[PDB]
This record gives C-alpha cells, sequence and structure tokens, in this order.
C-alpha cells in the first residue's frame, strides 16, 4: 500500500540521450537507431527569435554544421531534413541501446514521466500531466529543450513530449515526436500566452478511488448527482467538464470500491463546497490532478 | 522555472535489479559484481516468519534451491552467506553492467530516490525521505522487497536502503545494504509500530527558500528570531529541532536569495502559528519536507549524472 507520485524508470530513455550542437547554440537530442531527433530552433541565432524562417535557415546548412557528441563520441552526422517543428538528424551509427519505441501523441490529462537532461546528460525524473490548456507544469532550466516526456506500460517506450520552450508565467510549452506543438503555440519569440488552467476533474475522482482503495473513507456521502447538475457546480469551480467518455473509464475503479461514480461525484462537490477542515487525502491537503485512472490501477494493483 | 519531486535517473540501478526464488518465495535483487544482494526472509516461507532462526534455516540450504533469474538467463550461486538481515548469493558471473557504486547508511531526514521492482523488473522510481521514525512513505504491494533505494553523487551509485515489509499503518521498514535496520523493527511477521512522526525542519526551510527562488514570496516577512526562540516553537509543533549545522547548510540559498535562515524561520514560525490564510505555496497547501537543502540547489542549478 501507500499512494506516491511515480515515474517510469528512466535508463531506456537515458541511453537514448546526447548533446546537439548548431553554431554556438547547445540542446538534448534523441538518438534512435539511425537519427537524432531535436527541437528545430537549434539552428537559430540571435537575429532570429521573432520571426525565423526555418525553411531558409535550414537550406544554408550543411551535416558538418552539426555536432552531435553521444557520451564521450563524436557521431557523424549524414543528413538533415525538418519535420514540423523538431530536426531529424541522420547519423552514421544506429545507437545500440535503442529500445523497443514508438511516437505517440496525447491528450489533455494524460500523465507522463519527464527526463530532464542538459548538456545530453540526465539530470532528474519526474511525473508531468497534459494540462487542459496545453502547458506542462514542469521543472526545467536554461539548456533544457530537447529532453523528453514518455511511457512504458510494458517494455516498449511511448514517446509523447519534447520540451521546446517556458512562457512568461513560468508554465512550459512543447511538440510531439513528429514535431505538432501541443496547444496554440509556435517556437518563435513573439507574444503567446496559455489561457486560464483548470482541473482535470476525471483524474481528482480517480485520485479519490485510490485514496478509498488506501483505506480512507471520511469525505464520502449518501448522496448522488446527475451528469449536468455535477458540471454546473463544477464549472463554478473551474473544473474541466466530466463526460460520459470519462464515467465509463472510470467504471473499473467504480466496480473495485462499490462506489458508483456518480455517488463520487457527490462527493467531490461536498469537498468543493465544503474544503477539507484540517484534513488529508492520501496525505494531501489539495484535490491531486495529475494520476489517470490508469496510472491509479497501475499504482494499486 | 518549476519545481516538482525529483527522482535521480534510475539507469545505473536497472542494469543491477534481479529475481531471487526460495521454494515459493519470490523477491528482487542487487547483482553488483559476482554478488546479489536480498532480504534475508527470502529463506522463510509463512510459518517460518512467525518466529523464524535464519542462521538454522539457511544451514540447511544449497546453493541450488536459490534461482537467480537475470532478465532471461539463470544465474549459477555458488555460494551462499548472511549478514544480518540480508542474504549475500555469491555467482559464478560478475555483472557487467555494474556501476560505480558504494553502500552508505543514510540519516534522517535524508531524500533518495526508490526504484520499485516486481520479479526483478524496475516498475517506478519515486523520491522519498528516510522519516524522524526510520520509517518511509513509500508505495509497495507484494512482491516488492529487495527494491533498492539511491542517490547519485558525481557518477558514484550510493545505495542506502533496502525495503522489506509493510507495517500495519500502511508505511514501509526496511535496512542499509549491510543489512542493519532503519528504526526499531525486525523481520518478523509480529505487531509493530513506528513512533509518532515529526516534521523534518530543515527540509521545509529548503523548501521555502525553492519558493522564493521560484518567485512565490507572500510568506516572507520582516521579523527574524533566535535559533533557541525558534527551536521552542518547533517543539510546540513537533517539528525536528534546527542546529547550528542546519543553520550553516543553508548558508548558500541564504545568500542567494537574501532571506536569512532566522529570517526564513520567523515567516515558518507565523505559518505553523497562523496557517496559510487560504493560500498555496508551489502549489502546496501543506509545508513539504521531503526536500532536503543540497536537492534545492541541484534541481535550481541542474546538475547531471551522465
Ligand atoms: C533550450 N531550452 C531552454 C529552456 C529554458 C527554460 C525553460 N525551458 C527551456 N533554454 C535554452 C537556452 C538556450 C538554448 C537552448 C535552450
Ligand atoms: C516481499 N515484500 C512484500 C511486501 C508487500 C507490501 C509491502 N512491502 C513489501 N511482500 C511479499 C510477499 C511475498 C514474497 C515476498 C514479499
Ligand atoms: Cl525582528
Ligand atoms: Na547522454
Ligand atoms: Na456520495
Ligand atoms: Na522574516
Amino acid at each position: 500500500s501507500g499512494f506516491r507520485k511515480m515515474a517510469f524508470p528512466s535508463g531506456k530513455v537515458e541511453g537514448c540521450m546526447v548533446q546537439v550542437t548548431c553554431g554556438t547554440t547547445t540542446l538534448n537530442g534523441l538518438w534512435l537507431d539511425d537519427v537524432v531527433y531535436c527541437p528545430r530552433h537549434v539552428i537559430c541565432t540571435s537575429e532570429d527569435m521573432l520571426n525565423p524562417n526555418y525553411e531558409d535557415l535550414l537550406i544554408r546548412k550543411s551535416n558538418h554544421n552539426f555536432l552531435v557528441q553521444a557520451g564521450n563520441v563524436q557521431l557523424r552526422v549524414i543528413g538533415h531534413s525538418m519535420q514540423n517543428c523538431v530536426l531529424k538528424l541522420k547519423v552514421d551509427t544506429a545507437n545500440p541501446k535503442t529500445p523497443k519505441y514508438k511516437f505517440v501523441r496525447i491528450q489533455p490529462g494524460q500523465t507522463f514521466s519527464v527526463l530532464a537532461c542538459y548538456n545530453g546528460s540526465p539530470s532528474g525524473v519526474y511525473q508531468c500531466a497534459m494540462r487542459p490548456n496545453f502547458t506542462i507544469k514542469g521543472s526545467f532550466l536554461n539548456g533544457s529543450c530537447g529532453s523528453v516526456g514518455f511511457n512504458i506500460d510494458y517494455d516498449c517506450v511511448s514517446f509523447c513530449y519534447m520540451h521546446h520552450m517556458e512562457l512568461p508565467t513560468g508554465v512550459h510549452a512543447g511538440t510531439d515526436l513528429e514535431g505538432n506543438f501541443y496547444g496554440p503555440f509556435v517556437d518563435r519569440q513573439t507574444a503567446q500566452a496559455a489561457g486560464t488552467d483548470t482541473t482535470i476533474t476525471v483524474n481528482v475522482l480517480a485520485w479519490l478511488y485510490a485514496a478509498v482503495i488506501n483505506g480512507d473513507r471520511w469525505f464520502l456521502n449518501r448522496f448522488t448527482t446527475t451528469l449536468n447538475d455535477f458540471n454546473l457546480v463544477a464549472m463554478k469551480y473551474n473544473y474541466e467538464p466530466l463526460t460520459q467518455d470519462h464515467v465509463d473509464i472510470l467504471g473499473p475503479l467504480s466496480a473495485q470500491t462499490g462506489i458508483a461514480v456518480l455517488d463520487m461525484c457527490a462527493s467531490l462537490k461536498e469537498l468543493l463546497q465544503n474544503g477539507m477542515n484540517g484534513r488529508t487525502i492520501l496525505g494531501s491537503a489539495l484535490l491531486e490532478d495529475e494520476f489517470t485512472p490508469f496510472d491509479v490501477v497501475r499504482q494499486c494493483s
């Protein structure tokens, strides 16, 4: 028992992290088979910050303008192309530590592990969620761009995020591994701002089920609600709407605990109305929204 | 920007985890050079665990009674001995992925990363503090015993914890890698309970510094205090004493942020006396105590572990 924010073991990803340099710009890349993936803004100068023409910048580069260092060794770059906002560098060695992998684009609410890296070397691993406004709340310093986010549900690594930049509010934006941004952001230094963030309701419900599984009952009540009445209240506290999809996904936890999803919804309504009155749930005095239903089942069972 | 509960990258430890079986007992071991370390209770069944005589159980055992699997390969056990509450199994092959490592014993308040494993297979990584009552608040299911905790200092892995068991309250107990328990526990199935726990003061102060570095400043105030006055209040709230050594260790953060340690103590005094008045710090409504001063400096400065 116990319930903790837990990341995936990072070793399969560590064995893929390299350093990429172009001019005076250094950042991280991801070496899989014979391709290194990194943010395309590695080719920008100080001149280029607001309105880079990446196609124009890239045509001006040769293979030998890219320095790729893997541990103590330089890899030879033999090709380059751009896909959306990611640069792909073909190298003359396949990474012998390449794991089974795939690229997946995720939806808001989904969780993943981040391996924060600097100069191609791993610093630490933590757990994140894609927020409803398509940002993540990470921990990232200068040079961290090109660090990735991932899941590993079996022995296959699913890469879902590559870090590009920090917005003025201190939250983080990036792409999938096909180079498409999450949310309305662009890899330019023009003014951009995320939407007001909201709480991931289905994840809060999952976490309340985790609490029950771990022996906590104090917040339960004898009421139920309609889905529509729940959403009308929840929205007043900046909670995301709960859809019928989300109700269905919570079905297994409901069956395991004997508490109907809409019964649990009424417990959540009460918590929003009353606060915790000096109590905690699983060690927290706030409701936690960065555990998915899948995460709860994996960690509890 | 940003501040998260962060574990060390686990790859160097992952390459050391194996499965150990003795009879119908399976758990995890740590393979370093030509020795596999695991809990001694691998030699026990249920009834054995009521009142085990480990010496007597072990003397009866053949090398071939211990099955060690590393991935899909069996290792041959050629010897066995016990040290305190850990079993050491000599094997005929050195682990080629053995990292640079040491065994260390940590103190209450220190943090480490746990690599949770099942059947010799790493499943999760999280950060824990050794509580003042010598428990850890982990997340561990059946089969998790033998999972290890560690830090990385430069390129050296410091192993500090091996997981043995869960107490009735759902918190966790284990040993150092020389098999000595943290805390007043024994490896038998009997009623055992940890002492009342306390809050790790020096770590709460560290986390308040992290908050300030990240722009969260509302709890700062114009006041300072004395170590003695602060320690009287801490005692009242079941906080550990702050020593002069703790003050010294926070010195760098004080210099960097312009808030002296006893100035920060006066902030903490007020928070304990008055609460947070609806506000949060780094997204928390409780004071967090599982970040050390070293952890805060590392994460706010980007130290790496190639
Ligand atoms: C890449 N990423 C960052 C960065 C800084 C803060 C938060 N997220 C990302 N900064 C830089 C600076 C220079 C070159 C690359 C790069
Ligand atoms: C080892 N450890 C545990 C255990 C279960 C919950 C929390 N911590 C440790 N349980 C088992 C069960 C069977 C064999 C080994 C083992
Ligand atoms: Cl004063
Ligand atoms: Na690397
Ligand atoms: Na209810
Ligand atoms: Na003050």
